[PDB]
DNA sequence: GGTGCGCAT
DNA sequence: CCATGCGCACC
């Protein structure tokens, strides 16, 4: 089979009828237990392909019940709508019995019963020890003791009726008193002896209640902290202590049960599997609430649902017994039919899987043979008919086909001893057809098998109505007076900048933008962005932007963005005079020559970059505005908390991401598996096995800057469950359970990202007092750096770079530096072009490097950004509608993918208007192109930083190292230029195959070399001068911070800062600061502690 | 802490 | 031969 590389499922080398459901059309099964790759490291198939398989097989419905989550619900909805298959939305929850009594039957005979296994039904007592606080006896099973028993219990090969009578004549006490009491009572009933229901105590539960701080409550562990005979004396020696603690720290038997299931009880309980299915939409909301609470309130190494919570919310939730790890199967195989018929009273349907699923039980000795397994399954079918419950065969599907099992194994093997499944062999939990299931349950008879496989499953499916896990429309928050507020802000700023009578250009722009925004109900997005940016500016932080927000003039006037999308123009700061150039004569208003106001003597401010708003709001303005804001890294938490304030702590959630097994991790898993199992896989197989195990959920994290806001007239459970990122209960924010991609079309996702540029600019403003917004972004001298390194005062030979853009965001990279060297930009428009080429896909390597090198087009003419295509075509003479459509087709790399007719219309229109041939050839090769407003914002930040680099070199270098540089040698740096150059040469001679740490070191070293070439120098740390994290400026020298010293750590860094304000001996330092000898050794050889006179 | 590695704009 | 940045897993 071609999987990329061809495979026969036996091995893979480097160069068919599918499974069918043979049952009749109306007699198809419904699979009610399906695990997708969203079950963390358990299942390997996407819910989409399972739903597609069910659709092909003719199944009317299928259930998606993952282990503790609903993260496959949106994909399942899409797949069920594509395949015409009804989806039942469920979960495989770990339920913990809320109240497990300590005393059962409301002088102590602490007893114990070594036995022949764990199933009171299917094995029996071999020893019956007890101490009245002594009665010890051996019982002989007819069968010879298995080597397991001979070892677990130190017993090698009177009648019970007699030993049982002796013990009956002799307050019962036991560790795991349920297990011993069940064994004793079954033995009693075996001879018609009275049940002997005297008061009982389970020392396990008493220890759990009295010492919750403990982690494991087994007898050995507990015995340490504080044969049947030994077991008994041990329990007795404890039980005395436990009862004394119960009487003192908290006096009767009954009172031993008063405080049960209260507190962290969920944390110590042992969970069991239950299946929860939503019966209707309200059931789905209740299921989301249950998942959210199991993730947020009752999480202990897994999401847990206390049984009391599942009881409250079960009017719309079908509860099923799940698998052999469910409590009904556990009771029937280990406690008896009466305990299973009492537990089954709580379920709504009973699940029985094929004997192939249960094989690991027979391998683990839990079930002795296939006969016992058949008996257990048959009893469960009968118990269900007796209590009038639906009995269904489920299958416990974990992957699609029988050949996919290996993938699961590999994943499981990757967990080592963490996964209990690694002890035994995995079952056959592929997706079985109706005929396969009928065959697997033929030992119950054809009628019963056909009932529990086909009829009952379809009855369960019919019980549930159609459910929609994902909404259809967008629900934005409501802020009263938002449209009016946005209009007022925009017009007030426009009047202040361009006088009360606004230029007709500005009038038209504002009117169209505001009609698109307020008309579509998008004003709340603008208002939230405005508030966030306004609060950021008050705190003294500039907010940059990513994407196309800068294309909006309402975004400029409301203060959200610094990019002015108007046509190039002058305006007078004093008298409000303005003059626009809509003729395409200038790329930007920044490139316009200096001019003085005709009306008065003040100079004219030049602005405008000719960015249409259609790129942001789409043609017709119906598109949802998307405003990604690069707030400072320091201020990002403040912006998140401000969203919390704006909308309330219960309606804002950090957007959640699901991290899966990618190629690197999957390859590592396969390699570890083949090492442990000592095989030799062929590279192609290994690659097939890695592919099969890829995409499986591995963890959950948070989105970098995404806050999801829920309308205050709804609740989060109408959209998604919630959780803590990575299941960290100490997290300050809750994330959405669903991946944000499935919900961001229905609720607002505020991208409040963090960028180092606003941090660097804030530091530069602090170090110089210059206001960041007063910096000239049209300065000619600052563009000389983009040309060559001479403006800096150094040569190409000394800074190893042709361009002086080292350390300039988005322009200091070797690729971009090479492009700058080959193009020599000299204007803001050309800088925006350089950006659209350094970042686009297929825009420079084979489309424009050549056109520029051969003179076909200049840098200013080639296609750099997506807005440029529309601007050029509209200037060429095409209709705005034609250019918009063509600009979209090109930016999406669909020039070739569009039909012949469309390509034809576009080509005809362009050629009819004198659009060159090289321009259409370029369009043909472009895969992705990014917006003009994005480039304008990033170029404005880069120019603001470069201004300081050129005119305030010491301040710029201090800010860069303090904010952007994290890994410093500091030894070559402190030595001088020669050592820095030697380190750079070492990293360079390490070649293309160099570590990420080495590349970061090379970047910092390049910056340090450039700073040294210019006359500034770095200095070793000073205990009474260096800062914790920031470089200090002293003269023309940069004093390195403590964090710069290799491994000085950051917490201990602040420590030495805290200590130095309190007040010798060189030992005092290590003592207070918590300096590790090793780092003191560093500060000593490098001269730092030399000062110390000790 | 440090280092991958996955994810996102 | 895209840049930058965040967050969790694992050592
Ligand atoms: O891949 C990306 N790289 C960058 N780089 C940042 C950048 C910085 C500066 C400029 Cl001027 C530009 Cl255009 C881009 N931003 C991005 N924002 C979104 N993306 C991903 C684009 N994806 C992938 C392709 O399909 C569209 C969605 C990216
Ligand atoms: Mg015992
Ligand atoms: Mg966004
Ligand atoms: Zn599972
Ligand atoms: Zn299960
Ligand atoms: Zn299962
Ligand atoms: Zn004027």
């Amino acid at each position: 089979y071609v999987f990329d590389k061809i495979t026969d499922y036996t091995s893979s080398f480097i160069v068919h009828t599918p499974r069918k459901d043979y049952a009749p059309e109306g007699e198809k099964r419904v699979e009610l237990h399906v695990h997708s790759n969203m079950s963390t490291m358990d299942a390997t198939n996407s819910i989409s392909d399972l739903v597609a398989q069910a659709g092909k097989w003719g199944h009317r419905a299928i259930a998606i019940t993952d282990h503790g989550g609903a993260q496959a619900f949106p994909e399942a909805h899409s797949a069920g709508k594509k395949a015409g298959v009804k989806i039942l939305y469920g979960v495989e929850a770990n339920v913990v019995d809320d109240g497990v009594p300590i005393a059962y039957n409301d002088t102590y005979v602490v007893f114990a019963v070594a036995t022949t296994g764990l199933s009171a039904v299917y094995d029996t007592i071999i020893e019956l020890a007890a101490v009245k606080m002594s009665f010890d006896e051996f019982i002989d099973p007819g069968h010879p003791l298995s080597r397991t028993t001979v070892d677990l219990t130190g017993i090698t090969d009177k009648s019970e009726e007699e030993v049982l009578r002796m013990f009956l004549e002799f307050i019962l006490v036991a560790h795991n008193a349920a297990f011993d009491m069940g064994f004793l009572n079954t033995s009693y009933a075996r001879y018609g002896i009275p049940e002997a229901a005297n008061p009982v105590i389970d020392t396990l539960e008493l220890a759990r209640y009295l010492y919750p701080q403990f982690k494991r409550f087994g007898l050995g562990v507990l015995s340490k902290k504080f044969r049947a005979i030994y077991d008994a004396e041990a329990t007795g020696h404890l039980a005395w202590i436990f009862v004394k603690e119960a009487m003192d720290n908290h006096l009767y038997h009954d009172q031993l049960n008063e405080h049960i299931g209260e507190g962290d009880s969920y944390k110590r309980a042992r969970p069991f599997h239950v299946t929860i299915l939503a019966k209707n939409q309200a059931g789905l909301k209740d299921l989301f609430k249950l998942i959210s609470m199991s993730n947020v309130e009752y999480f202990e190494r897994v999401p847990r649902i206390p049984r009391s919570q599942l009881k409250k919310m079960r009017e719309n939730l079908l509860i099923g017994s799940a698998c052999d790890k469910g409590e009904i199967f556990e009771a029937m195989m280990q406690k008896g039919v009466e305990e299973a018929r009492n537990r089954a009273k709580f379920y709504d349907y009973i699940e029985v899987m094929p004997k192939a699923v249960y094989a690991p039980l027979i391998e683990q000795e839990l079930v002795k043979n296939e006969h016992d397994l058949e008996e257990i399954i048959q009893n469960l079918v009968e118990i269900g008919k007796s209590l009038d419950k639906i009995v269904v065969a489920t299958g416990n599907v974990h992957y699609l086909n029988e050949e996919d099992a290996i993938y699961r194994k590999i994943l499981i093997n990757s967990m080592g001893g963490a996964n209990p499944l690694n002890r035994h062999s995995l079952p056959d939990v592929h997706f079985r057809t109706t005929d396969e299931m009928l065959t697997a349950f033929h030992f119950l008879g054809e009628e019963t098998a056909k009932e529990i496989v086909v009829e009952n499953t379809n009855k369960i499916a019919d019980i549930c109505e159609e459910v929609i896990p994902v909404k259809d429309e967008l629900y934005t928050p409501k802020i009263p007076g938002s449209e009016d507020e946005i209009s007022e802000l925009s017009y007030t700023k426009a009047k202040q900048m361009y006088g009360d009578p606004l230029p007709e250009i500005i009038q038209k722009r504002l009117k169209k933008e505001l009609n698109s925004i307020n008309g579509n109900g998008f004003s709340v997005i603008y208002l939230i962005a405005q508030k966030l940016v306004h609060k950021s500016n008050e705190d003294g932080y500039l907010v940059g932007s990513r994407g196309s927000v800068g294309s909006s003039f309402v975004a400029t006037m409301t203060g959200i963005t610094e990019v002015n999308p108007l046509a190039p123009h002058y305006y007078c700061p004093e008298c409000q005079y303005s003059e626009f150039f809509e003729d395409g004569t200038y790329g930007s208003g920044f490139d316009m020559p200096e001019k003085q106001c005709p009306k008065c003597g003040a100079r004219l401010n030049k602005d405008g970059h000719d960015i249409p708003f259609e790129t942001f709001l789409g043609f017709h303005g119906d598109k949802v505005p998307d405003i990604d804001l690069n707030f400072s890294g320091d201020y990002q938490a403040e912006a998140h908390n401000y969203t919390k304030v704006l909308f309330g702590e219960d309606y804002v959630y950090r957007a959640g991401t699901i991290g899966t097994v990618a190629d690197k991790t999957a390859y590592g898993y396969v390699k570890g598996y083949e090492r442990d199992n000592n095989l030799q896989f062929r590279s192609a197989e290994v690659d097939r096995l890695a592919k099969g195990a890829t995409g499986v959920k591995r963890t959950t994290g948070q989105h970098p800057g995404g806050i999801i806001v829920i309308p205050d007239y709804m609740d989060v459970y109408d959209f998604t469950p919630i959780q803590y990122p990575a299941d960290d209960q100490n997290s300050e924010w809750k994330t959405t359970h669903f991946d944000f991609h499935s919900i961001h079309d229905n609720v607002l996702k505020l991208d409040i990202l963090g960028h180092d540029d606003p941090t660097v600019i804030r530091m530069l403003q602090d170090l110089s007092g210059i206001d960041p917004q007063t910096i000239p972004t049209d300065d000619p001298e600052v563009m000389r750096i983009f040309a060559g390194p001479e403006v800096l005062g150094v040569s190409q030979e000394q800074i190893y770079s042709k361009t002086g853009t080292l350390g300039i965001p988005e322009f200091g990279t070797r690729f971009v530096r090479g492009m700058l060297e080959e193009t020599h930009p000299t204007t803001f428009a050309e800088l925006l072009q350089i950006s659209g080429l350094s970042h686009g896909t297929d825009v420079w390597l084979g489309n424009a490097e050549e056109l520029i090198r051969r003179g076909d087009a200049t840098l200013a003419e080639v296609i750099g950004c997506r807005d440029d295509i529309m601007v050029y075509l509209i200037h060429a003479g095409l209709d705005s509608g034609m250019a918009f459509k063509i600009m979209e087709t090109v930016r999406k790399g669909q020039w070739n993918k569009i039909p012949d007719e469309l390509r034809e219309t576009y080509l005809s229109a362009m050629k009819e208007n004198n659009v060159p041939d090289w321009y259409i050839d370029s369009c043909s090769k472009i895969k992705y192109m990014f917006p003009k407003a994005h480039a304008a914002a990033y170029v404005l930040m880069a120019l603001r930083v470069a201004y300081f680099k050129v005119y305030f070199p010491i301040l710029y270098y201090c800010a860069y190292f303090s904010v952007r540089a994290d890994d410093f040698d500091l030894v070559s740096m402190c030595k001088g230029k020669d050592a820095v150059k030697q380190a750079m040469k070492e990293i360079t001679d390490k070649g293309l195959d160099a570590s990420v740490k080495e590349k970061n070191q090379l970047t910092v070293l390049e910056l340090a070399n450039e700073m040294l070439e210019r006359g500034f120098k770095f200095g070793m740390i000073d205990l009474y001068k260096s800062d914790a994290v920031n470089f200090v400026i002293e003269g023309d020298t940069l004093i390195a911070p403590f964090r710069a010293v290799p491994s000085l750590g950051t917490n201990v860094a602040k420590q030495i800062v805290e200590a130095r304000k309190d007040g010798l001996s060189k030992e005092d330092l290590a003592t207070r600061g918590k300096v590790s000898k090793t780092l003191i050794e560093y500060m000593n050889d490098n001269g730092v502690l030399k000062d110390l006179p000790d």
